[PDB]
This record gives structure tokens, sequence and C-alpha cells, in this order.
């Protein structure tokens, strides 16, 4: 095709990845595997409001910014199969770089991840997860972001995050599966030292002596903040008859309960941390309507009946996502 998967312009994080990808790959060298492309198709800058009781609490004081500032990024993985692309994996990236305000200075978080179970060879399909996530990894180290945020978060029953109607066999994975898959890659990410090491959230936390909910990361459409503002409300309800850090108590309890599933990943350790130059990301803005944000190519999947449920439906789905991406 004229419209096809290495017709996307390229980024060079997009090569980054691809290069590691298939790399590994040739390294293996199994006959049923193909090429594998990687595009970044959507980069837009974005900022996430602090919401009302967080504000009143911190923002209104002087304590916190008021809002914070990131780049948003989808990028995507196709295989060549039978001669024919199929995209097999996606995934949509919060960046905040060094003008961000703390506590956000620095970070990168994972806002959603997709597969489509049809990568060939089965027994290299989670290697091949593991590499692309590691890549992003090792990237974003390199341009001097010290810090990744995973909300490891299965999908619920019938649900998509990114591709619209997964095969009837592809299985959602269970928290604890998933939770091994992520500490997995993370092991390997070590070894290769790439990540320094990992924590869960609670121990972090405890670990960087923090003693209010304003030096907690604060990210758009993730957990942290809502439980935040549940907490305050909570909170406020409270009277007392006659003869704090209240909130901070309740935070602790909270990462506590759910510490395994919130997992910080230190890119960047030590003195090495504390001297670096300005993030200074090389790849241009990518304006694209349908990949900003997870909603608008789930719609047009529903609308046009693309469906990534067989072989075959997400070949098609495939060829028409691109169209449709070259074509806007
Ligand atoms: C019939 N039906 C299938 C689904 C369905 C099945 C699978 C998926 N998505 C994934 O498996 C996706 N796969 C991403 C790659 C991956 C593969 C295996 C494991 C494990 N363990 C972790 C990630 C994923 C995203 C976020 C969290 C967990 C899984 N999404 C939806 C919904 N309805
Ligand atoms: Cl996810």
């Amino acid at each position: 095709m004229k419209f096809s998967a290495k017709r996307l312009p390229s980024t060079r994080l997009g090569t980054f990845l691809e290069n590691r990808v298939n790399d590994f790959l040739r390294r293996q060298n199994h006959p049923e595997s193909g090429e594998v492309t990687v595009r970044v198709v959507h980069a837009s800058d974005k900022t996430v409001e602090v919401k009302p009781g967080m504000k009143a609490r911190f923002v209104d004081s002087g304590e916190m910014a008021e809002s914070f500032p990131y780049r948003t990024k989808a990028l995507f993985a196709f295989e060549e199969i039978d001669g024919v692309d199929l995209c097999f994996f996606g995934m949509h990236v919060q960046e905040y770089g060094s003008d961000c305000p703390p506590p956000n200075q620095r970070r990168v978080y994972i806002s959603y991840l997709d597969s489509v179970h049809f990568f060939r060879p089965k027994c290299l399909r989670t290697a091949v997860y593991h590499e692309i996530l590691i890549g992003y990894l090792e990237y974003v180290k390199k341009l001097g972001y010290t810090t990744g945020h995973i909300w490891a978060c299965p999908p619920s029953e019938g649900d998509d995050y990114i591709f619209h109607c997964h095969p009837p066999d592809q299985k959602i994975p269970k928290p604890k599966r998933l939770q091994e898959w992520y500490k997995k890659m993370l092991d390997k990410a070590v070894s290769e030292r790439i990540v320094h090491d990992y924590k869960d959230i609670f121990k972090q936390a405890t670990e960087d002596r923090l003693t209010s909910a304003k030096e907690l990361p604060y990210f758009e459409g993730d957990f942290w903040p809502n439980v935040l503002e549940e907490s305050i409300k909570e909170l406020e309800q409270k009277t007392s008859k006659n003869k704090s850090n209240d909130l901070s108590q309740k935070l602790y309890a909270t990462m506590e309960k759910h510490k395994e599933v919130f997992f910080v990943i230190r890119l960047i350790a030590g003195p090495a941390a504390n001297s670096l130059p300005p993030i200074v990301d090389p790849d241009p803005l990518i304006p694209c309507d349908l990949m900003d944000g997870r909603d608008a190519f789930l719609t047009l999947a529903r609308d046009k009946h693309l469906e990534f449920s067989s072989l075959r439906r997400a070949q098609w789905s495939t060829g028409c996502m691109l169209v449709e991406l070259h074509t806007q």
C-alpha cells in the first residue's frame, strides 16, 4: 500500500523503539517473525488541573501549582504477517518535562496500553511487549526523565482501552498476573541497567519521607487525584465538640492498601539526577484528532465496524486505521 505503516512519518522515538525490537527479533532468528514498525501518531501539549478539594487546600494558599503541563503521545507497533500489516500494540503516555513544577518534574506516566494477541510467533509476544516498554524507558531516561509511573490495572470484562472488540479468546489478565508481568519487564530493565530500581508507591512515599499530599505526583486520569478529592470530602464532614496532617494519614492508609498496583520506576538515581541539563524533546508536535486520547479511535472503529477480533479482521482494521491517519 501507499497507505502502509512504514509510510507514516518517522520520529526519533519511534525509530529508537523499532530498532530495539527488530534487533531483538533478528537475534532470535525465528522463521515465523516479520519486520516490526513503530510509529508515534500523536503528540500534543496539555495540562492537568488540580481538582477543587486539593486546589482549595494547596493551590489557593500558594503551596502547589494550579496545573501541570505535559506532553501526550500515542504510539503503535505493527508486524508484517503474510505480507500485510497488523497493529498489535498501542500506548498513550504523559511526559512532564524539566519546566514542569514539582512534584511532577521529569516524570513519565503511562496512561493506557493495549494489545491484540496475533503477534507471530506466540512464544515471543511477551518479549516484544517488554522490548517496547523497556525501550520507551531507556529513551526517556536518555532525555533526562528521572522517574516512570505505572498503574497496573486491567480493563474490565468486555471493555477496551485502545482497540475495539478484542478476540473472544484473548483473556484479560487478573491483577496478580499483570503485576507479575510488569515486575518481569522491570527486572529485565534493571539487569540491562536502564532502570536503577523500582518500588511500590507506599514504599517509595515512606523512603521519600512524604509528609503532605502536595508532594505526590499528580497525573491526568490517575487514581491518586480522585482518592485525594474523596478523602478531603470525608474529612470536611467531621465535627468535634469541645475539650491537621489527617489527609496525609488517609493517603498513607490508601497507599498501603493498594501498593501492589502502583509502580514507581527510578531511571536516574544519586547525584546524576540533580545536575541534569533541561529536557529537550527532539521530536515535533503531531496534531491528529483521531489519536488525541483513546476515545476517538474507539468511536471510529464502532462507526465503521472495525474489529480486532480475528487475524483477518484486525489486518482489515489496521489497513483502514492507516488509510484514516494519512487521510486526516
Ligand atoms: C472479549 N474481550 C476481550 C477483552 C480484552 C482482552 C484483552 C485486552 N487487553 C489486553 O490484554 C492488554 N494487553 C497488553 C499487553 C499485555 C499482555 C499480557 C499481559 C499479562 N499478564 C500484560 C500486558 C492489556 C492492557 C492493560 C492491562 C492488561 C492487559 N483488552 C480487552 C475484552 N473483551
Ligand atoms: Cl494500562
